[PDB]
């Protein structure tokens, strides 16, 4: 469905505290994209923010996000 | 996919810590499952227990958890 929370504005907010993280997100955001998960994709940036909020390294995020995507 | 994180166990940690919010997952993820969508369900079981972990109200992480299921 329309509306809810802006990827993009997840996307944003990655990049103002670490573009390393925006940019790996970014990429699995336009794969899950292409797959056809849009909400996916927006739960994936979603979970990439509360964890690098926390301190989390881009790498353990990285691990992170994919077992959620197995 | 199989594999990957598994429900029962993000569940599980939500009970140890605050079983309000395992009993509105556990409803959310029923449905979420009844539609077709368990990943999406698993997506929601997870970030509940990011939030429920930095100490954020029942109230608020089911306002959060509705807004990424638009
Ligand atoms: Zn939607
Ligand atoms: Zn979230
Ligand atoms: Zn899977
Ligand atoms: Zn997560």
């Amino acid at each position: 469905g329309p509306g809810g929370t802006s990827v993009e504005e997840l996307l944003e907010e990655l990049r103002k505290l670490d573009p390393r993280v925006e940019e790996l997100v970014r990429e699995l955001v336009r794969k899950l994209r292409e797959e056809g998960d849009p909400d996916k994709a927006r739960f994936v940036a979603d979970d990439a923010l509360h964890l690098l909020r926390q301190g989390v390294s881009p790498e353990e995020i990285e691990r992170h996000l994919r077992e959620l995507l197995k």
